[PDB]
């Protein structure tokens, strides 16, 4: 499981927001078990979670995600 | 599992945004397992989750994701 | 499971978005097992979800995603 | 499990943001297990949780992550 | 599990924000076990959870985020 990542090197990557909620839940990331035996989980590179969520340019440089997720019995 | 990125190098890349909710819940990335043996997830990349949700421009610059997901028995 | 990516090298890229909602529930990405055995997942890339969701330019950068998921017995 | 990063080298990545919540919950990475035997998980990268989120230009240089998740029995 | 970052080398990188809320409660990240035998958990890089969460220009120079997350039996 290897990532590599290289980067080799007038209004620009701007945002505005306004957000009113009167009420908010947000549950992000979440892995839940109950009477579970086994549970893999990988979450991996960005999550943007909101009741307003806004991701903007995430990865303008090189991103890499390398993920092996899993069992051997 | 190998990912490699490589980047070698008047409004631009600009967003507004206005929300308004009166009750939100959001759940973002979720695994849940229930009297559940085995359970193997895998997630990756950009996840945006909202009530109101903006992604923008979101890999720019070059992005890889590899994934090996899974059970050997 | 190998993924490369590369890149070389008036408004542009610009987005408004306004969203009222009065109740919102949103799941984002979820996998859920109840009284199961083996359940193995994989999400990749870039998945926006809202009540309201825009993507705008997700990948003007190269961008691979690769994914091998699965058990073998 | 190997991630290497390499980095070489008028409003420009500016946000504004207002925002107003009457209640506001947040989960953020949450694991949780009732009741359960094995449980790996793995939260990697940014994860932005919000009633209101904002990511901007997260990985502006390169970023990489790699995760092995899992058991061998 | 080795992660190596390198890095070799008008407004730019301001934001603004305002947030009220009545009341807020957060979580960050969380693990809980409740009557749960083994339970690995691994949570790497950035993680922001607000009522309001604003995360920019998170990674500039180059990040590297490596995982092995598991039990061997």
């Amino acid at each position: 499981v290897v990532a590599a990542a290289e980067k080799t090197k007038t209004k620009e990557g701007v945002l505005y927001v306004g957000s009113k909620t009167k009420e908010g839940v947000v549950h992000g990331v979440a892995t839940v078990a109950e009477k579970t035996k086994e549970q893999v989980t990988n979450v991996g590179g960005a999550v943007v979670t909101g009741v307003t969520a806004v991701a903007q340019k995430t990865v303008e440089g090189a991103g890499s995600i390398a993920a092996a997720t899993g069992f051997v019995k």
